[PDB]
């Protein structure tokens, strides 16, 4: 036990890094599936102004 110190730090490093390697995807995902939802309705609301084109 005491030769094997590091690879308990080592462990623990590592599940830590893979748990914010995955926080950072899903952050990400999550943050461009709001913004196209947000594209999508700008879309709209610029279609409407235009459809009534016929302060």
């Amino acid at each position: 036990s005491q030769i094997l110190a590091s690879r308990g730090a080592e462990l623990f490093q590592a599940t830590i890094v893979k748990a914010v390697k995955a926080r950072i995807e899903e952050e990400k995902k999550s943050m461009d599936q709001l913004k196209r939802q947000m594209d999508r309705i700008k879309a709209r609301q610029q279609k409407y102004k235009k459809g009534k084109e016929r302060v």
